[PDB]
């Protein structure tokens, strides 16, 4: 069935660019995918996002991509964590931990 979803990308100098998905996604990453919005690498516990909306994490300065969903954290990869509808997910350039 058809899902309807926001993701929003919170960017480095703090735009936030708002994208409404229509989907029958199972999960966040074929989503993100869909309209080439990420890229990411393959690895043993999921996708590692490097790249969202033309702006890629810079690794030498510990910084790196944070999915969360209303604010709220997620423990999955993006191609691990499953799509409902009516969700909105963030996007966010972190740095440090
Ligand atoms: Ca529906
Ligand atoms: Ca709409
Ligand atoms: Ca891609
Ligand atoms: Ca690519
Ligand atoms: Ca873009
Ligand atoms: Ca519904």
């Amino acid at each position: 069935g058809e899902k309807h979803i926001t993701v929003t990308v919170i960017h480095g100098d703090q735009t936030e660019n708002v994208f409404e998905f229509d989907t029958d996604a199972k999960y966040l990453g074929e989503v993100l995918e869909s309209e080439n919005l990420v890229d990411g690498e393959s690895g043993e516990y999921g996708l590692f996002i490097t790249t969202v909306d033309e702006e890629t994490a810079d690794d030498s300065k510990q910084q790196w991509w944070c999915i969360t969903k209303g604010g709220e954290q997620v423990n999955t990869s993006a191609d691990q964590t499953p799509v409902s509808d009516g969700d909105a997910f963030e996007l966010t350039l972190k740095e440090g931990y």
